[PDB]
């Protein structure tokens, strides 16, 4: 999610 | 893709 | 959540 | 089926 | 039913 | 003379 | 409450 | 259903 | 007197 | 029949 | 041909 | 039918 | 008097 | 049906 | 209180 | 379907 | 909580 | 919270 | 009588 | 943390 | 800082 | 020269 | 100067 | 693709 794609939902 | 957190129902 | 009765294809 | 939320797909 | 009635609930 | 396919309360 | 003869045929 | 209040929920 | 199926949710 | 038919005759 | 699906009343 | 008569009811 | 060579079907 | 935060009574 | 009669004070 | 084919014929 | 609901008091 | 008063800071 | 909560200072 | 800062959530 | 000085920052 | 504490992601 | 019962609660 | 000396702190 910084660089890469994190979905915390 | 689908990189979510996706139900389908 | 009631995701009901879905037909996926 | 009767209250039942049922497919027949 | 093929002779007789029938309903879906 | 005769009921059937009966869904009720 | 119903009461009499019914017959729920 | 009859008298006694049911919940199909 | 609540009697249903009410999810306190 | 999910991939099929069906007749309900 | 695989016609099914058929009542022949 | 194709046959003979049958009558429904 | 359905009689030739037929599919039903 | 997500209460995540339900304060009751 | 919610069918408790409570008394926060 | 999803990242499928999936043809029903 | 920094996904999801607090709920504080 | 809920009964207990609260301070920040 | 309790004082509850106090930041000093 | 009554010295420095804080973070919720 | 009550009977004394201090100095947060 | 704290950087602090500080969520990421 | 601050000098009595001062209940600083 | 970040790429530097970058102190996260």
């Amino acid at each position: 999610g910084f660089g890469g794609n994190d979905n915390f939902g």
